[PDB]
C-alpha cells in the first residue's frame, strides 16, 4: 500500500532521503540538440533540456527545435507533452507544437511573474478583441472565453492555422496559486483541478497530447502528470496496491529530466494518489467534496 509507504516514510522523515534515490537512479540521455549554439536562445533554463529520443520536433525545415518533451506511459495509455513556460521569441513554435501535435488542451501550472520575476511570457490573448498573431508560424490565436475561479482560470481560446485556414477549440486551464518549487494548497484543490482537465477531453485519446507547462516544465508539471498517471494505472485496474508511484516517476524521467524538484512536491504527489483513489475506487461523492473544499467559487 502506497499508505503504508507514506506512513513510514513520514515516520522516519526520510522524504529528502527517498527523493534523492529518485534523483540517483534517474535515467540520463543526451540532449545534444536543445544544447547546438543555434538553440541557445530556445531555451529558459540552462540545466533543463529536453532529451534527443523523446524531444518534440517542430515541423518546419529552418529550426525543428522546441525545448519540449513527449512522455509516454505505455501501461498507463496517455501521453503528455512537457514543455517550458514559452519565451518571447518561442511563443509561435509553442503554439505551432500544439496544432502539429493535435493537442486540444494546454495546462499552465504557474503564473507569468513569480517570486518576482518573469517565469513566462504572455503567450496567449488576454482580451477577445485583441487576438493574437504569431508571424514565424503563421498562427492567429482568439480569446473565445473564461471562466475565472478562485485559484484557477479556464480559457477556451481558437486557434487557426492562417495558411490552410483551419481552426480549433484550445482550452486553456490555468492553475494560479501553486508556488514556484512548491505544493497546491491541498490535494483535495489540485485533485478539482486535474479532474476539471480531466472532463474537458483534453487528456482523452482522441485528442493529441495534452501540452502541460509551469516555468521549467518539470517540477509542479511533473507532478501534474504523475498524480494523473498513477490515479489511471490504478483505475485500469481497479488495485491501488498494484500502483508504485516511485517507478512511475522513474518511468517519466526516462521521458524528461528532473520531474518532481522537491521532495514535498514528491510528498504531495503521495497525497494526491492516495486521496484521488478514494474516487477511483467508487467513492464519486468525493469529487463534489474536493470541489467545495477547493472554494473556487468568486
Amino acid at each position: 500500500e502506497m499508505e503504508k509507504e507514506f506512513e513510514q516514510i513520514d515516520k522516519s522523515g526520510s522524504w529528502a532521503a527517498i527523493y534523492q534515490d529518485i534523483r540517483h537512479e534517474a535515467s540520463d540521455f543526451p540532449c545534444r540538440v536543445a544544447k547546438l549554439p543555434k538553440n541557445k536562445n530556445r531555451n529558459r533554463y540552462r540545466d533543463v533540456s529536453p532529451f534527443d529520443h523523446s524531444r518534440i520536433k517542430l515541423h518546419q525545415e529552418d529550426n525543428d527545435y522546441i525545448n519540449a518533451s513527449l512522455i509516454k506511459m505505455e501501461e498507463a495509455q496517455r501521453s503528455y507533452i512537457l514543455t517550458q513556460g514559452p519565451l518571447p521569441n518561442t511563443c509561435g513554435h509553442f503554439w505551432e507544437m500544439v496544432w502539429e501535435q493535435k493537442s486540444r488542451g494546454v495546462v499552465m501550472l504557474n503564473r507569468v511573474m513569480e517570486k518576482g520575476s518573469l517565469k513566462c511570457a504572455q503567450y496567449w490573448p488576454q482580451k477577445e478583441e485583441k487576438e493574437m498573431i504569431f508571424e514565424d508560424t503563421n498562427l492567429k490565436l482568439t480569446l473565445i472565453s473564461e471562466d475565472i475561479k478562485s485559484y484557477y482560470t479556464v480559457r477556451q481560446l481558437e486557434l487557426e492555422n492562417l495558411t490552410t485556414q483551419e481552426t480549433r477549440e484550445i482550452l486553456h486551464f490555468h492553475y494560479t496559486t501553486w508556488p514556484d518549487f512548491g505544493v497546491p494548497e491541498s490535494p483535495a484543490s489540485f485533485l478539482n483541478f486535474l479532474f476539471k482537465v480531466r472532463e474537458s477531453g483534453s487528456l482523452s485519446p482522441e485528442h493529441g497530447p495534452v501540452v502541460v507547462h509551469c516555468s521549467a516544465g518539470i517540477g509542479r508539471s511533473g507532478t501534474f502528470c504523475l498524480a494523473d498517471t498513477c490515479l489511471l494505472l490504478m483505475d485500469k485496474r481497479k488495485d491501488p496496491s498494484s500502483v508504485d508511484i516511485k517507478k512511475v516517476l522513474l518511468e517519466m524521467r526516462k521521458f524528461r529530466m528532473g520531474l518532481i524538484q522537491t521532495a514535498d512536491q514528491l510528498r504531495f504527489s503521495y497525497l494526491a494518489v492516495i486521496e484521488g483513489a478514494k474516487f477511483i475506487m467508487g467513492d464519486s461523492s468525493v469529487q463534489d467534496q474536493w470541489k467545495e473544499l477547493s472554494h473556487e467559487d468568486l
